[PDB]
């Protein structure tokens, strides 16, 4: 298990998201689904020049899995996945410019709902989750588990859980007062409102 500090600006954006009063929390789902969609476009595109890239799974989809007992909402995709270099350094470097532009936009009167336009949409997960666990598998690498409860740090470890072939799985450990995102009618209403035109099947699992 390796522990890493977030870049100062990312830690700052996460504290802003956790501490600001903002009732329109549902926007987190559209952001996560959008990231899943981008990952699926990436593997779909790469497979046109190299079909062997689909040997770790042909089906390109998104699964929404609520679990009332564990108090979790899982977003699973069969996209390109991420390498250790994406998790640790690469994505953090890009997030720096996006974070800065977003905070600047917020000071100038922009809304938290515009987070996605700055490429930092993922951090809206902290409107509803006390902890986020990300399981990922890229064709060129091993299966990894990324994790953060904010507080300025994240961990990366090799995942010795059930293999997932290829893709990314986002496990949202919800805050006690955010259990409405475990309700079928609530998730359906959110998907229909903000994610109706995603070019991949979205299956909302029932309990
Ligand atoms: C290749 N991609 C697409 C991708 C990558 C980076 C970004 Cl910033 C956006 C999209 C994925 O595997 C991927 C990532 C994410 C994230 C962001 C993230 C969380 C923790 C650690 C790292 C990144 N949320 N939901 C996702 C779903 C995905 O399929």
């Amino acid at each position: 298990v390796e522990t890493f500090a977030f870049q100062a600006e990312i830690a700052q954006l996460m504290s802003l998201i956790i501490n600001t009063f903002y009732s329109n929390k549902e926007i987190f789902l559209r952001e996560l689904i959008s990231n899943s969609s981008d990952a699926l476009d990436k593997i779909r595109y790469e497979s046109l020049t190299d079909p062997s890239k689909l040997d770790s799974g042909k089906e390109l989809h998104i699964n929404l899995i609520p679990n009332k007992q564990d108090r979790t909402l899982t977003i699973v995709d069969t996209g390109i996945g991420m390498t250790k270099a994406d998790l640790i350094n690469n994505l953090g470097t890009i997030a720096k410019s996006g974070t800065k532009a977003f905070m600047e936009a917020l000071q100038a009167g922009a809304d938290i709902s515009m987070i996605g336009q700055f490429g930092v949409g993922f951090y809206s997960a902290y409107l509803v989750a006390e902890k986020v666990t990300v399981i990922t598998k890229h064709n060129d690498d091993e299966q990894y588990a990324w994790e953060s409860s904010a507080g300025g740090s994240f961990t990366v470890r090799t995942d010795t859980g059930e293999p997932m072939g290829r893709g990314t799985k986002v496990i949202l450990h919800l805050k006690e007062d955010q259990t409405e995102y475990l309700e079928e009618r609530r998730i359906k209403e959110i998907v229909k409102k903000h994610s109706q035109f995603i070019g991949y099947p979205i299956t909302l699992f029932v309990e």
